[PDB]
């Protein structure tokens, strides 16, 4: 229709982009000052998971509302198979900190075999990366000193990226399949920030030491978007979706989040803690055992009074929706399940939205409206209280009423973003691994 905006795509990220073969999960974020960045995953031996590749962590950015993109950067690479997986962006409204979290396993690692806990010991009340030998003794590293099992310094130190240091020369990382200390074959939540708009980055901080708990295997960056509370007493929080296994494998959704600007962090439950299913059984995350309640990546968005709504990812063939009212340490013991949503067990895209739609606050959705990975439909859902719940706190569910087809064929992972001139970007596997591609959409378009 006329006025109607849906950009040709772009392949924002190729085979051969930053000499990278292949790319997969996308991330987009507009930042206060209107730049967009994206993030991906740089595979480099294809297109496998961990532990099948070596995968890095890729940024490119816009600063003019995605007409126009940089030359890109990758921002954290580990040897030897050693990768990061599944980026996550948001930022700190008031200090303007850019955030980007991802999964960190050591060669060898992935989702499937990851090893129980935290790979972090407790010593006297201040929590210390283990690092381990040939013959299993447990090292710790204190303010990145190498120190043995009785508490006398070796002559190894490390850094924040892993590196090993025999009296300061480096020999090897711990990440490697070489090195004679290593870390535990498990997952890692990695933390970089910048305070320059993307275009610079920290080095990763590994926070699994508050984080990850003692009886979780795999516990991962739910890839796309955080957010930052806006309303009500968790204003400022920063919440950042993740999912998790149990000493089962069975996967349960939660967020972690930071009520100081990213310096601490912690991890919420589940909504399958004391979840009620349909008939009344009562699950837990850390004792479930049944593939059909699992709960896994899932994205974050916050209803007028502050409540949060937690879109995941799930085994139902539809989208699945937790509520919490306490800023995400708990969810309400209800999982809806909208069956007006297709979930083909994929990862999902929803974002707030700045301006009422027909009288109504509104979210954009992105998934494959299918019982596959295709037919790529972008959405908007208008906000409805439907009633009340027990405890007297407003009860919302989403009103579908804009739905469009913007990819046929191929669709998986998917990121949306609000530009700064109200359209919406989106950034999406349209090819398995290979292409990523990026299209801007106006509301004509989206509601035609
Ligand atoms: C850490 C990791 O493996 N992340 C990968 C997840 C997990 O394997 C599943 O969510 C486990 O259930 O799934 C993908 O394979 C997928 O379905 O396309 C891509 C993503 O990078
Ligand atoms: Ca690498
Ligand atoms: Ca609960």
């Amino acid at each position: 229709v006329e006025g109607a905006v849906k950009t040709e795509p772009v392949d924002l990220f190729h085979p051969g982009f930053l000499n990278s073969s292949n790319y997969r999960i996308p991330a987009l974020f507009k930042t206060k000052e209107g730049t967009l960045i994206a993030s991906i995953d740089a595979r480099r031996h294809g297109g496998a998971d961990a532990p099948n590749n070596d995968i890095d962590t890729a940024v490119r950015r816009s600063e003019d509302g995605g007409k126009t993109w940089d030359e890109g950067q990758i921002i954290m690479d580990y040897p030897d198979k050693s990768s990061v997986i599944d980026t996550t962006l948001i930022q700190d409204d008031e200090t303007g900190r850019i955030f980007l979290l991802v999964t960190h396993f050591p060669s060898k690692y992935g989702f499937w075999n990851a090893g129980l806990g935290s790979g972090f010991k407790n010593i006297d009340g201040k929590e210390y990366l283990c690092l381990y030998d040939s013959s299993g003794k447990e090292f710790t590293v204190r303010e990145n000193v190498v120190y043995d099992k009785d508490s006398n310094k070796t002559e190894y130190t490390t850094n924040a990226l892993g590196d090993l240091f025999k009296n300061g020369t480096k020999i090897d990382n711990i990440n490697s399949s070489t090195a004679p200390l290593k870390a535990k074959g498990t997952s890692y939540i990695n933390l970089v920030y910048s305070d320059d708009d993307g275009k610079t980055w920290s080095e990763p901080q590994n926070i699994n030491f508050q984080v990850k708990k003692d009886w979780m295997k795999f516990l991962g960056i739910a890839p796309g978007r955080g957010i930052q509370i806006k309303n009500g007493e968790h204003k400022g929080r920063i919440v950042v979706p993740v999912y998790y296994t149990n000493e089962k494998g069975k996967q349960s959704s939660a967020v972690i989040y930071s009520d100081d600007s990213g310096k601490n962090w912690t991890i919420g439950e589940s909504p399958n803690d004391n979840r009620k299913l349909e008939n009344g059984k009562i699950i837990n995350s850390k004792t479930l055992s049944d593939d059909a309640p699992q709960l896994t990546e899932c994205q974050v968005v916050e209803m007028p009074n502050g409540q949060l709504k937690l879109f995941m990812r799930n085994l139902s063939g539809y989208l699945n929706i937790a509520t919490s009212f306490d800023g995400g340490a708990t969810w309400d013991e209800t999982v809806e399940k909208d069956t007006n949503v297709l979930e083909p067990y994929c990862q999902l895209s929803v974002i707030n939205y700045s301006q009422k739609v027909d009288g109504k606050d509104a979210v954009i959705f992105s998934n494959p409206n299918a019982r596959s990975r295709s037919n790529g439909t972008v959405r908007i859902g208008l906000i409805n209280q439907v009633g009340t719940y027990e405890n007297g706190e407003p009860k919302y569910e989403f009103d579908w009423k804009y739905n469009k087809l913007v990819k046929p064929g191929y669709y998986a992972y998917s990121c949306l973003t609000e530009l700064s001139n109200g359209n919406i970007g989106l950034l999406y596997e349209g090819t398995p691994s290979e292409e990523m591609s990026y299209i801007e959409m106006n509301l004509k378009y989206l509601e035609s």
